[PDB]
């Protein structure tokens, strides 16, 4: 339902306790939730707020290519991962630019250095997209989730495909209670931009439905939260579409469920808004497997929100 | 709350969906459920039905301490997993085929027989404290998130995981509880407990105790107060041959939880013993015999 994510974010506002964050903003946060989301009442995509169908829909693809290198993002014109790829290219020999620690804070303070953020930024995008070397070097984040969901890397020089095997055991061994996918890699988590915070996902088959359980680390409640429910409603329809099976619930817990103290204000308004339908989610019937699907072929009609309530994203 | 446990037992009975399978095994299931218990109303001993702490805290000590060796269960009179240990060896060159009292007295004075035969794989020791790198290194989860939380206590990757992709296909035993996460507020140390796969009227309890003492020995370990511990569940199932049990269970009114005492002139909890964790003002209702 809308209003268990609406019920969380208030719950965080009233009683979240205030907690320092590895990206120094300040944060107000909970630790231990569940919601549930039946997808038969609607594909639960956020009506209290404007939340952008596309980029949820591109970064789940992005995901199922096991594709870890944004220059994929940038050409379907998404920027939502860009931070951390930015991050790595100014600490790295190669940047020559104006200096740009804790730029994440810096472009909210001076406007002045904004512009030169805003500048070197763009510069950043347009050298992914043009220069194959530039974006081999300095679009890829890392073993995040597409490379933990289709090559997991096994100690004898090969590789699993964890979503694939999933897949495959939802139609042979529905009832299996080990259908379980984890974005979690010791060796890698290190070395990857950031940990997966979508970190374990399991799913369940009752008369007919798939029914999905997902166990996030840490949720940045008013940014973050709507797209992961959103990718993950997506991709349990794209997997029931394939295995032939209805759609059953979508079961959201976390760890640590936090805001970010400057979007306290977003959820607050947020709050004051009515509660309109989840729109319809329609899929293309024709395409057979999870992983043939393109942007073109996902679409959710009936969808009639409130407007965007913009934020700062925490870096 | 113990009330929080018996809401999911008396759910299960009402709406969980029934399932046989090709074993034969019926059961009734859910799926998604979250529990909590604020560990300073009381440690998480179930009082509806006594609990053994006895073999909790020989099984959490062994995982703690790295061990994949049953030598450490035996010497106290843990049996939990002696099955594997026996069927490797009835299988093995050096057998003539009662005599499974005759294997557990080999493994606790042959020291050279143990390093052999006492020998389980991959376990949660292994999991816990020596996750194989490719390179053939090993990482110690626990220890370094033990690390993290003395100097950095904010941090939100506080994770320990039980779950290898390459590991679990060939795995007699794939692990039930599959990663936990810890988090630090106020000086209180709480825990999750992500959970695939959840046995109701009999593991469950088990559960909730272990993971509670890990709770209670990271904290002292790190210098910290108990906050709550989360327990989450995948799939949760009630066997069908659990039911007149659960019922029973259901009708004993509620005691309150005993209270754990540590042993406070012992520093680190990885030169803990049996003697150094005990449980006061236990008073439960009496066991419920089930069939396992
Ligand atoms: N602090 C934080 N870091 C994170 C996440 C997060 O949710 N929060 N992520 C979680 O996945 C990943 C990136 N995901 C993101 C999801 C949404 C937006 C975002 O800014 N959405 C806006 C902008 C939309 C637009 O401009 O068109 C919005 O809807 O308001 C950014 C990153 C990795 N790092
Ligand atoms: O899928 C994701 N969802 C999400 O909410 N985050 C957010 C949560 C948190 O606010 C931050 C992660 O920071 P840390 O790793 O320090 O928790 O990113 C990241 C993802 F990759």
């Amino acid at each position: 339902m809308e209003e268990a994510y609406l019920a969380l974010g208030k719950k965080i506002l009233e009683e979240g306790h205030f907690k320092e964050d590895r990206t120094g903003t300040g944060t107000y946060s909970l630790f231990g939730y569940q919601m549930r989301f039946d997808l038969a009442k609607g594909f639960p995509l956020l009506t209290t707020k404007r939340v952008p169908f596309g980029l949820i829909k591109s970064e789940l693809l992005w995901f199922l290519k096991g594709d870890t290198n944004i220059r994929y993002l940038l050409e379907r014109n998404n920027h939502i991962w860009d931070e951390w790829a930015f991050e790595r290219y100014v600490k790295s020999a190669d940047y020559q630019g104006p200096d740009m620690t804790d730029f994440g804070h810096r472009v909210l303070q001076d406007p002045a250095f904004a512009e030169q953020y805003k500048e070197e930024h763009q510069k950043f995008c347009d050298a992914i997209l043009n220069d194959a070397e530039f974006a081999e070097k300095y679009g890829e984040l890392g073993n995040i989730y597409g490379a933990q969901w289709r090559h997991w890397e096994t100690k004898d020089g090969s590789f699993i495909d964890q979503l694939a095997n999933v897949i495959e055991m939802i139609k042979t061994n529905p009832d299996s209670r080990r259908l379980i996918v984890s974005a979690w890699n010791p060796e890698d988590v290190p070395s990857m931009a950031l940990p997966p915070c979508h970190t374990m996902f399991q799913f369940y088959v009752n008369e007919g439905k798939l029914s999905c359980q997902l166990y996030q680390r840490s949720a940045d409640v008013f940014l973050g939260v709507p797209f992961n429910i959103a990718s993950y409603a997506l991709l349990t329809h794209l997997i029931a579409h394939e295995t032939g099976l209805e759609v059953g619930e979508f079961v959201h817990t976390l760890g640590d469920a936090h805001l970010y103290q400057n979007h306290v204000e977003q959820m607050q308004e947020q709050l004051s808004r009515e509660v309109r339908s989840f729109p319809t989610l329609v899929l293309n019937p024709d395409k057979a497997s999870v992983f043939d699907f393109d942007m073109e072929d996902i679409k959710v009609e009936g969808y009639d929100p409130h407007p965007t309530i913009k934020a700062p994203i925490a870096v």
